[PDB]
């Protein structure tokens, strides 16, 4: 049963990341879940010479929290491929 | 049974994305089922020079929260193939 | 059992677009059905050049909301190939 | 069990649609049986250049209603080729 | 056991059409049994140009009527090759 | 059981046709059992230029009302080759 | 059991038939058994030219209404090869 | 058991009818048993120009009333070949 | 069981009439045995010329009623090969 | 049991009729007995031209009235070849 | 066991018989044993023109009165080879 | 059981029989014992020319009455080959 | 069991046998031996022309008397070759 | 368990018989135990022309009566070759 | 159990046996052992022109009475090859 | 059952240093997972020349602490190559 | 078990002989044990020309009497090879 | 079981090893585990000519502290190649 | 379990005999064991010509009343190879 | 279990007393544990012309009393090569 | 489990001899053990010339009583090859 | 299991006087252990012309106390090669 779970996690996690891998200026892209309150980790690859609105990386916020139960708009960490921590939410300080 | 369910789950997706792709200017699009008030992620893939109606928006929104039991219609998250979150019923910021 | 129960739905999806394929100037279909008040979602495409009266687009709701057990026929939602949603009872704002 | 069911209601499809299409003015129609206050829905193919009396329209919707167990006269949906809700009972509006 | 039930109704309709086939003028006609206060449908093919009495009309209804179990004489609904709905007492209107 | 049950049924169905066929002017008749008060229905083709007392009509039904227990004599329904609902006991009207 | 009961019952028939048939002016008969206050049913060909006395008639009465257990002299019903319900006490109109 | 019961019933009646032919003139006669206060019934066919006494018709009465238990000698019911209801006690009318 | 008592119900009928055949004037005699105050019935075939006395009659009585058990002497029907009913106890008539 | 019970009778009754036929002027007898205040029968042939005393006819009688257990000896029926009933005490009339 | 009983009762027969018959004049005797006051029965032969005392005829009483269990002296029934009947004890009249 | 019991019986009488023949003028004897007060029986043949005394002929009384249990010394019958009841305490008359 | 005590009896038997032959003037003996106050019967063969003493025919007695359990001295039986009961104690008369 | 028990009894006796044999003027003797106060016989074969003291012959009395338990020194009974009762304390007379 | 128990009183019989002839004039002796007070038997054969102390004779006195359990030294009975019953204190009269 | 989570724990390690080394200035990294207020240890080898900002820092900090459920973002230890202990907030002294 | 214990009795009893014997002047002894206050016999054969202290004879006495459990000094009766019962304080007299 | 935890807590030291051999200035260490308030032994061998800082010792004492449950920051004892025993805090003496 | 003990007890005396023969001047001792206050029996050999102490005497009973659990010194009985009881504490008279 | 409790023991010793030859000027040194308040023994060979701090000597102590579970830092017994007993903290005198 | 017991315990005494021996001036020595206070003893075999100080000879006495647990000191009694009592203290007299 | 603890016993034993031998002046030692206040036995064999401190026999003493549970230091009994009771404080006389 263990072993089906983590297969299904670990499934998930590859769907996820070709889904946003096919976002346009995306290479590739990190998900990792976590499932104890839940939360996320994103670890995006942003490719150089681009940059999304705050509405559309709102997108990928809401487009990682949706596809998975229980996990809520604003305990996704979003972080690119050098530092740049933008949830300034979570890190509120 | 855990097998049977999933396999259930990614035969709806994949017709899912069929249907949708069947919708004129769209050549692909990546939805995810999320199962506990359920919700559900679309990120679609629009055409380029093509734009269809609010009406017809809301006709892609109903068309995928009728199909699936107990997904309230306002619970889809939209987003185009380059940022653009539609849905502002969401994100009510 | 629930092998059979899928298979059941999938037969009866498979004929309810055939007959709603047989219906004149319509070449294809398509129908999902949501079983829990149900639901239900009907995506015509409709063939140019031609457009049905009111009083046979309520025929096409009651046609799909009739040959199911208990699918009221103001939960269909209707939407030709290109948005227009017609259906303005469940949109209505 | 639910096989034998399904089979005997598939039988009972394709027997009644043999009987409406053996009405003369008809060259096939499509019968489906909704199962829970039941009721039923009628896809007639009229023959162009052909119209039977209310008389014989309420003669096809006994003939369907009588056949089946516990269908009341009145919840059997009528619906031509092209449109033309002929039962106004029903779409009392 | 069902197997059994469904192949003596389909026997019991097949002796009862031959039966009324055996009227004279009547090529061939279709006998439906519906069982739940039962009721039964059928569709007869008159042979043109004939025409039998209200008394063996009601000759027809009872002999449908009789040979089945608890349908009462006025539960039966006569309906001739082409419209023509006969039985007035079930349509009171 | 009831395989047997109905093989006794239709064999004294056949054995009673063979009676009522060797009365004289009859070249064959159907008789159909009615097994809940219950009743029977006798479709009796008499020959031409032959007609029987009324002493022998009531002769033939109580050949068939007698040789099956606890059929009364007045629930026979009797008709001919062509109408002629001769039992107006049954159809006082 | 059910078989042996039908045999013993046809074998009953059958002798009784031939005894009958051994009355001087009586090629042959048919007698139909009715098992529940019960009664039977005897249709004699008798031989034209020839008529046996009322004493006789109530000797057939009898003889079949002795040999088998139960059965009243007044519930036999007598009728000849064309019509002739000889018995009046039944028919008591 | 029901076998050898009739068997033995058969027996009995072979026997029956082997003795009371063996009384003179009598070349055959039919005896038949009925078990349940029972009776019997016996056809004989008398020689023609004999006629025996009554105190011998008694004896005949007596002779198939005593070999069998608990039959009273008024329950025999006596009918020579044609017609001849000797036994007036039954038939006391 | 009901075999081995019939068999010896069968061989004391067939002692007892080569006993009673062994009485001089006697070529032949038929005893039948009826067991529940039983009885039993004697058919001699006296031989022509010879009459036995009254005191010998009664030996043809008490030897039959002796030799079973529980048989009265007055419960013998006695009756010569053409009628004459000696026992004038039972018939007192 | 039964067997071994009427074998041991039937043995017991050969035996007795050897030792009666043992007695002078008797070539043989037959002597039955009958087991419920029991009794026996029996038949002897005297020798012609032979006549033994009344104190040797109870020598007979005692004879067969004590080898058997319980049978009192005025229960013994004893008859000649020729009728002559000489037990003047079970007939005493 | 009743093989055994019956088997020891032949024998002692046998036995008692030889002995008997060992006692002078006596060429062959005849014993029966009766076992319910138990009683026997004697028919000796006894030699022509030789006679012994009544000292001597009830030393055979008491012979046949002692080697069997519980029989009375005055219970054995003493008969000659004609007529005789020596004991008039038990024939006290 | 029976069996060695009835075995050691015969082999005490041969026992007894060759010692009471082993008593000087006697050839032969015949003892018969009885067992429920017991009794048993001597038939001796005394040898012709020879007499022994009483005071002997008790010898021969206790000498059967001792060497079996429970047998009083008046309890033995004494007979010689002719008659001659020697107990007169056993025949006290 | 019973075969083992009859085989230790007749043992006995035999070897007290050869002791009292092994007393001189006696070439053999009989002794038999009853056991339920028990008692035995001895007859020597005293050997012709000797006698032994009072006190040694009293050495026979407590010699049998002796070598059996519960066997007192006043119970033996002594009887010679011919009569001479010399046990005056035990037929004190 | 009895014939170990008569084999030890036996071997005891050849053993005592071998013993006793062995005191000098006693060529063999003869001895028998009882066993229920016990007892035992002695039947002493004495050489002719010796005679041993009172002393010795109570030594023979206390040989027999010690090595055996439970025997007291007066029970046993002693007896020469020809009659010699030497133990007077039993016979005290 | 008692074969083992039995050989062991032999084999402490023989060992007894042994150690007594070991005892210089003794050519050999007989010793027997009694199991219940229990006692015992002594047979010595003492060599001529020999005679030992009375300290010596109740040597084998104590030398037989202690090597066995329970023995009292008064309870041994000693004799010698003939008569000499030494003991004087069991035969103390 | 715990080798299924050693392994799965292994995985998740793998994973994650692959994923933190696809970071821009990390060859690789080594990360070690505590589960009892968990913890987790982090060996970051930064690349020479390089220095990522506090944001992105803590961009480490909750990449590491959101991907597996339970760990505070305050207890992961982040160590460079050489010492350079940055988290201060655990070493707040 | 029993075996077990008589055979490590004997192989006491032969060590004990052997220790004796390895005394000096003494060939061979004979010692036996007797096991219920127990008791032992020792018959010793002494050397002739040699007499051991009554200091070595109590040492004879305590070898035996220790060396065996449970046995008192003053039980052991001790025996030279011709009388002499040294032991004074058992035969204290 | 054991064996598991003993592999898999040899595995996680060999994992630390080797991870804290990845520091830079160190060729090598040993790491032993401590696990009952836990505690453990770390023998470091810093590389001459090397020494980092406090602050980074205390990063090797937070990376061994860390990555293992329960273990407290003071607890850890830190030792160099030769003596200098560096945690002041556990020997705070 | 028993030939396991005494095995046991036959060790221990051979290796108590080998050491106490290792003593000097003793070519061979025999000891043996009593274990019910136990005691034990030695009996040395020594040689001529020797003589150990009052010391050493007490040395050979502590050294065999030691090395056995519960052995007294005080209960050891010594004795040499010819009388010599030097136990003077045991013998206290 | 004890076996592998037994082999991690040693494991454990081996491991540290690799780990403590692992400390510059030790060749080998020689560890044992002590398990029930713990102790345990180290007996260091230090290198000739070698001497570490107390502060490594501790660090001896604590390398060895951390390891462990539950091992006291003052329970360490500290031996070198040739006396020296240095823990004066355990041995305080 | 004896077995065990006694070899572990011949071991132990091995050992023990060995190393006793391993003292210098002693070639061999024999212990033997006793267990229940236990005791044991010692028979040294001092080597001629040689003499250790009491000071060592309490050392054999506690190097015995030591490794064996319960044994005091005070209870080892210890003998040289010839006599010499050493332990004053078990002897204290 | 007592194999095992016996064999862990002996290695524990082995690997002790490897480690004592390792001490310098000592070519071997030999240790025994004692468990029931537990104490321990030491024989040292100390190298000619070497003699280590008070404060290295004490760690003599508290090595050989320390490696094994619940040893006092105090109970530890240490003997040279040659006598020399070290421990005065066990022989605190």
């Amino acid at each position: 049963q263990f072993s089906e779970q983590v297969n299904y996690q670990r499934a998930l996690e590859g769907e996820l990341a070709r889904t946003i891998e096919t976002l346009g200026p995306v290479k590739s892209a990190r998900v990792h879940l976590a499932m104890p309150s839940p939360s996320a980790s994103v670890t995006v690859t942003l490719e150089p010479g681009r940059a999304l609105d705050e509405g559309q990386i709102s997108a990928v916020v809401h487009l990682v929290s949706s596809a998975v139960a229980g996990l809520p708009p604003g305990n996704v960490t979003l972080v690119d491929q050098s530092g740049h921590l933008l949830t300034q939410s979570n890190t509120s300080g």
